């Protein structure tokens, strides 16, 4: 209700009147999609994009915060941000020497990339990827995390958008990050490759050719359940490709580690271990025999006696597929 009065204050000579309006519009935009639409309907977006060119760092800080929380809404809400000419201004802020401005620009770009394929492509077309791939080599963990988050959401799009990430030279940087001692960076690098591996066979072969599999197979032996869940998701998407892709997974030695995970009392790890083996089972007779030789038949048959309906179904489906004769993830950040 008080929103139109706030939009008028975004172009005020009084700095204390301008900052109070920005702080309030940022707090409203942190709410639901119904609240975000009220900000857009008040015509805040044209005024907010204009403020990104302001030399004032305090104004630009809250202007980015407001746009980021608006960008964390629905697909139509994200589209309204793009129509206001936000992307060409956000891409220019990636080359900024200010760490707070760069962090907030990346936060805004990641939420826009959390929308549909049309929205993701608009970010690619704006020239975001070359800067994003460059940031994967940064010594700053706060910035590296944000760029990893934005690249994961772009890779959550269609095959055209995933190929654009591969072409920008992201895979060698992502594969290198799989050996990082930082668990947050490691999780996001795993989340990025998983979304890349959810694409076509050519895109999955790109992940294999970059040398990601030895690290992913190794991560199945981790005591950390968060890293285990991400590695299982990445390998499942790789195993969903062709017979060349399934065999690369077997050659990397995933089967003995996957069969070991069938003994886990954790329902999340189990479901993902079953899904990875089920995709492998949907390969040729050479691929089917490899699963049999790993000792999987014994555990799959025993898992058909589990009290969990989902665990029961997956185990039977995988055991049937062993007879002789792809998931994308998006994340929206609200602060
Ligand atoms: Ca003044
Ligand atoms: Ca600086
Ligand atoms: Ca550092
Ligand atoms: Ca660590
Ligand atoms: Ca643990
Ligand atoms: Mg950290
Ligand atoms: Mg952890």
């Amino acid at each position: 209700s008080e929103l139109p009065q706030m939009v008028q204050q975004l172009n005020s000579p009084d700095q204390q009147e301008l900052q109070s309006a920005l702080r309030k519009l940022s707090q409203i935009a942190s709410g639901g999609n119904e609240q975000i639409q009220a900000v857009i309907d008040a015509g805040a977006l044209p005024a907010l994009v204009q403020l990104l060119s302001s030399p004032n760092e305090q104004i630009l800080q809250e202007a980015l915060w407001a746009l980021s929380n608006i960008a964390s809404g629905g697909n139509e809400q994200i589209q309204a941000v793009i129509d206001a000419g936000a992307l060409p201004a956000l891409v220019q802020l990636l080359s900024s020497p200010n760490e707070q401005i760069l962090q907030e620009a990346l936060w805004a770009l990641s939420n826009i990339a959390s929308g549909g394929n049309e929205q993701i492509q608009a970010v690619i077309d704006a020239g975001a990827l070359p800067a994003l791939v460059q940031l994967l080599s940064s010594p700053n963990e706060q910035i590296l995390q944000e760029a990893l988050w934005a690249l994961s959401n772009i890779a959550s799009g269609g095959n055209e958008q995933i190929q654009a990430v591969i072409d920008a030279g992201a895979l060698p940087a992502l594969v290198q990050l799989l050996s990082s001692p930082n668990e947050q960076i490691l999780q996001e690098a795993l989340w990025a490759l998983s979304n890349i591996a959810s694409g076509g066979n050519e895109q999955i072969q790109a992940v294999i050719d970059a040398g990601a599999l030895p690290a992913l197979v190794q991560l199945l032996s981790s005591p950390n359940e968060q890293i285990l869940q991400e590695a299982l998701w990445a390998l499942s998407n790789i195993a969903s490709g062709g017979n060349e892709q399934i065999q690369a997974v077997i050659d990397a030695g995933a089967l003995p580690a996957l069969v070991q995970l069938l003994s886990s009392p954790n329902e999340q790890i189990l479901q993902e271990a079953l899904w990875a083996l089920s995709n492998i089972a949907s390969g040729g007779n050479e691929q089917k025999q490899a699963v049999k030789e790993a000792g999987a038949l014994e555990k799959l048959e025993q898992l058909q006696s589990h009290e969990n309906e989902k665990i029961q179904k997956e185990a039977q489906e995988a055991l049937e597929k062993l007879g002789g004769g792809k998931r994308k993830r998006k994340r929206k950040r609200k602060r």
